[PDB]
RNA sequence: UUCCCCACAUUGACGUUCAGUC
RNA sequence: GACUGAACGACCAAUGUGGGGAA
């Protein structure tokens, strides 16, 4: 089956694909079993589990799960935080990303808590100001299956021709936008009609809109995956690899994950269309028709425990934030920002100390986002969609 | 477990009818398989639908023959419509019936010399009625899954049993079939929409229950929304169980639990049927119930074998049946009809789901049903992914 | 009548074993 | 391998009946 056969990074090829693709699911998998009592626990149900996965080198055993999640849904839009304390998406793969953020904050107060744990900081300090990978490291993300979106719309028991290469004889657009659907796992189109959302109006009831999975992770191969506030210390960080564990399709995991947004310019210095690793996993997962569990389970190394969180409220089931939340992240960024020289930052600690505000701090990343907008529109793909501006007004302590 | 009587003029005798619809489909279903002897023989539902042209109860013409219980697994689902997403016996019957009404249509533009064979005729209004004559009767080996079915799955012990809790909320309501699971659920704790890739990762594909879709029928027609571009709406005139008869739920579930219907658009109205058991009520086929589902319309030589499972037969290949196939006989038919002839002439492009958007007023209709279950308190209908529609013919 | 709680039944997938057909 | 069939085990989320309550 040529649907069935592994896509080679446009980056750095260190391993080779299929035994690098077997062994992070192997290890993931086996990581959340730990974290389980071997699959034993009530928190070890899942529908799509996912996890980030680092190498230091060629050496294919020199590898770390570095983050584990579990998760299907999203928060209801009557949920919502005012104060950030609220996780908005609870999949299993944007929960792993936001895991790999505490890493990467605790790898910097590594570095800068003494010059003894400098070498063994994932960091070291960039030629270009501010901080870098070291020369060799790299990142892995693993999803159980294929991330919701345009990657897993296809009828997986029919042979694909979806573009010749000639000038369709009907029409285009196979790429389009689409958001997770408040109350399901699901996905739908974006409206050609786009109207915005505010924060009022959806907290009674209105459509909660969050972008699918696939369309966040094009993003992350544009943006980078540590976001806007960590660009601030950092060089932008690209997964090298994305793994499924089934649902696995070369043809539509390589439009969605970067082929479909080819037409972006303009990106600024050091960023670019990452296209990486695409493969699946010898042993694929069979599909298990039935409920999917409520929660979203998620890890970090260096935890003890895993913490499990109520998608719907964003929360856990006590009602405390987690440890991902907007307001968590704020923390260990403004603690690091703290431990950091100023002469060290790649931007500017200019405008106030509320969220929203230190975001636009990180003007680079904020025009690469601008970018990757544009590219989606002019390909016909339809517009991002962006919360409401409240979410992200708040202050800590 | 007695008969309900149609309109307001009887041009049948109930139960000479209901066994001879019976008597027929069971028989021809027997021609069709070498006197059940046939591999493919076995069943657990069987189906069909018998057109009658006149009075004499000799003139009638089985039109159509199925049989099966099972609806497609998830992975299968077709994004170029090649697959049978739903095969309960009734369903296919009356997808066949519509391979028998294009056909007509076909047989009708083909000459002048054949229009006085074919059923139709042209409408006042434009487009296609049918002859004054023709009814269709739909005949169903047992009762329909879902509201006419759900309660009392069992023989009635007679002595008239009627309901003893008819009042619950439970009655009348809205039923689908859940994929991997038993029985037919309410919508009500369904609430969310279907989703393509919701319905991949393992969420359970839900089906509309079969007494769902014929209520259904018994608003919006039986020839559906392509063919209402070129016909005016069809309406079974009876529907006949093999088995399992309850006169209560079965005029529930086919009509009475949405009375509260109202503007329809013109030439739609909520049908009435004539309901009925047999004389002799058929017994409970032995067995683990086949994965496959049979299929056959007037005209073929051969009937056809398909996987309940994958929507297609035994060797991949797509049905006479499925969306693309009725798209391509529709598309055949709407180029041989002059545009002074079709009921509307909105033109919209080649794929599917807008064809279907063409027949505004069916579509109308449809939402006066929806509506009428929602206001009834009965719940929301539940679509496949919007998705499923968006295709073309290459 | 309708609901509630408990108990017992009823009605498409899965696994095991056994027999077959291409 | 696919399909076909007969047993046995474990599900599925509705539904029935009963006893007991309640409006
Ligand atoms: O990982 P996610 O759950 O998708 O969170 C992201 C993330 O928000 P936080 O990092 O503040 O949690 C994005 O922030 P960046 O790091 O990319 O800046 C933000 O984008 P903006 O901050 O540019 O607004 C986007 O929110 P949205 O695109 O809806 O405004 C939001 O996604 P969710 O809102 O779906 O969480
Ligand atoms: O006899 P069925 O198997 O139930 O097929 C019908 C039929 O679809 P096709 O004729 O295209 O196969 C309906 O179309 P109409 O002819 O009634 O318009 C369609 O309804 P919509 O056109 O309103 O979408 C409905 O699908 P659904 O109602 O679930 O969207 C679908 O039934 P299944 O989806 O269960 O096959
Ligand atoms: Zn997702
Ligand atoms: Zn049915």
């Amino acid at each position: 089956t040529p649907s069935r056969q592994p896509i080679p990074s446009e980056g750095l090829q260190l391993h080779l694909p299929q035994v690098l693709a077997d062994a992070v699911s192997r290890l993931v998998l086996g990581k959340f079993g730990d974290l389980t009592d071997n699959f034993s626990s009530p928190h070890a149900r899942r529908k799509v589990l996912a996890g980030v996965v680092m190498t230091t080198g060629t050496d294919v055993k020199d590898a770390k799960v570095i983050s584990v999640s579990t998760g299907t849904k999203c928060i209801n839009g009557e949920y919502m935080s005012d104060r950030g304390l609220a996780l908005n998406d609870c999949h299993a793969e944007i929960i792993s990303r936001r895991s790999l953020l505490r890493f990467l904050y605790t790898q910097l107060e590594l570095y800068l808590n003494n010059k003894d744990d400098q070498k063994r900081s994932i960091f070291q300090k960039s030629e270009r100001g501010g901080f870098r990978l070291k020369e060799n490291v790299q990142f892995h993300l693993y999803i159980s299956t294929s991330p919701c979106g345009d990657a897993r719309i296809f009828s997986p028991h029919e042979p694909i021709l979806e573009e010749p290469a000639d000038r369709h004889p009907n029409r285009k657009a196979r790429g389009q936008l689409r958001t997770k659907i408040e109350s399901g796992e699901g996905t739908i189109p974006v409206r050609s009609n786009a109207s915005i959302q505010t924060w009022d109006g959806v907290l009674q009831g209105e459509r909660l809109l969050t972008m699918s999975c696939s369309d966040k992770i094009a993003r992350w191969n544009v943006v980078g995956i540590q976001g806007s506030l960590l660009s601030i210390f950092v060089e932008p960080i690209y997964f090298s690899s994305i793994i499924l564990g089934s649902l696995y399709h070369g043809d539509h995991l390589s439009r969605a994950m970067y082929q479909r947004i080819s037409n972006i310019e303009d990106l600024p210095p050091l960023y670019t269309l990452n296209k990486p690793l695409l493969s699946g996993i010898s042993n694929a997962e069979a599909r298990q028709p039935g409920k999917a569990p409520n929660f979203s389970v998620n890890w970090t190394v260096g935890d003890s425990a895993i913490e499990v969180i109520n998608a719907t409220t964003g929360k856990d089931e006590l009602g405390r934030a987690s440890r991902l939340c907007k307001h968590a992240l704020y923390c260990r960024w403004m603690r690091v920002h703290g431990k950091v020289p100023s002469h060290l930052l790649r931007s500017k600690i200019t405008k106030p100390n509320v969220y929203h505000e230190s975001k636009l701090a990180a003007k680079e990343y904020q025009a690469a986002k601008a970018r990757l907008f544009t590219a989606f529109i002019k390909a016909g793909l339809g517009a991002w969609v962006e919360k409401p501006t409240e979410q992200d007004q708040f202050s800590l302590t």
